[PDB]
DNA sequence: CCGACCCGCATCAGC
DNA sequence: GCTGATGCGA
DNA sequence: GTCGG
């Protein structure tokens, strides 16, 4: 329920317009009109109805008619038959395959997993692995998890350096019962905006990490951003966990609350919170705050939070 | 009528 | 080689 | 697509 069928609609519209339109704005006002309806209390009962909310203009106001009207949405009905658009928007679902590359491939015949699997060649690196963890990467991870793989890397975080400081951010920092990927911010001493004291610091742990067979591959890896694939040991005679996505960003440690208040998210409240910054004057990113002019101090997540007249969302409620 | 819409890493285009 | 643009995904 | 200059 909750307008579910409008939202549903208006997503599917999005998706459509990311992957196969490659129109990136339309999908934003699409998601963001279904996440404004989704928050409306009512049964929305006519497309001038939801017009009267914001980020709902005529376009969707249209479609809303139709879907009342007919129980169904006769573009996305062509679009969901349509050969070509049904899999430059599929392979999208493979992680390094964007609209871009989804749709060369599809000019070339290539439009299915298996097409993919007998094209390895025609695979960049980190595309090679999200074909191979296709499934897993899908799959949710359940909280039960998320912790044992918190204690991994807490534990094997501190066995390189006792001075580093790893939090699992993003949906695990918001409770979320389960989450998509393991997001973990780092920070180390050595590491500041004002100087780098030492090296490699991500690599350390990136390495140690590697070392204990917990990240089994690498999607892409810098100084300051590590992408990347991990495993829970399993037991004896049983089942192999599900292979698993996991972030990691050094930010340096004079901008940490900067940093947490970015990987927290939520991606939709990231953007709505960046939003109105910017009319209340300011600029947030994950390093700072800025009036743009010089760094706004920062010694709590709230402080940003009033900064923009914001009361403070407890990050369980950043869930937009 | 029209322009705006919230950064790190890999790969590629081009010099 | 190098820089800068683009794709991709946070 | 939607909104505001
Ligand atoms: N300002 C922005 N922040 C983002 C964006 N995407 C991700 N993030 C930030 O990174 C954080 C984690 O990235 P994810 O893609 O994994 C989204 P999240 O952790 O919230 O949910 P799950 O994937 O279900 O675990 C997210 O909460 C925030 C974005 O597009 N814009
Ligand atoms: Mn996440
Ligand atoms: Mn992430
Ligand atoms: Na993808």
């Amino acid at each position: 329920t909750l307008n579910g069928g409008i939202t549903d609609m208006l997503t599917e519209l999005a998706n459509f317009e990311k992957n196969v339109s490659q129109a990136i704005h339309k999908y934003n006002a699409y998601r963001k009109a279904a996440s404004v309806i989704a928050k409306y209390p009512h049964k929305i009962k006519s497309g001038a109805e939801a017009k009267k909310l914001p980020g709902v203009g005529t376009k969707i106001a249209e479609k809303i008619d139709e879907f009342l009207a007919t129980g169904k949405l006769r573009k996305l009905e062509k679009i969901r038959q349509d050969d070509t658009s049904s899999s430059i928007n599929f392979l999208t679902r493979v992680s390094g395959i964007g609209p871009s590359a989804a749709r060369k491939f599809v000019d070339e015949g290539i439009k299915t997993l298996e097409d993919l699997r007998k094209n390895e060649d025609k695979l960049n690196h980190h595309q090679r692995i999200g074909l191979k963890y296709f499934g897993d990467f899908e799959k949710r991870i359940p909280r039960e998890e998320m912790l044992q793989m918190q204690d991994i890397v807490l534990n094997e975080v501190k066995k390189v350096d006792s001075e580093y400081i790893a939090t699992v951010c993003g949906s695990f920092r918001r409770g979320a019962e389960s989450s998509g990927d393991m997001d973990v911010l780092l920070t180390h001493p050595s590491f500041t905006s004002e100087s780098t004291k030492q090296p490699k610091l991500l690599h350390q742990v990136v390495e140690q990490l590697q070392k204990v067979h917990f990240i089994t591959d690498t999607l892409s890896k810098g100084e300051t951003k590590f992408m990347g694939v991990c495993q829970l040991p399993s037991k004896n005679d049983e089942k192999e966990y599900p292979h698993r996505r996991i972030d990691i960003r050094l930010i340096p440690k004079d901008q940490y609350y900067c940093g947490v208040l970015y990987f927290t998210g939520s991606d939709i409240f990231n953007k709505n919170m960046r939003a109105h910054a910017l009319e209340k004057g300011f600029t947030i990113n994950e390093y700072t705050i800025r009036p743009a002019g010089e760094p706004l101090p920062v010694d709590s997540e709230k402080d940003i939070f009033d900064y923009i007249q914001w009361k403070y969302r407890e990050p369980k409620d950043r869930s937009e």
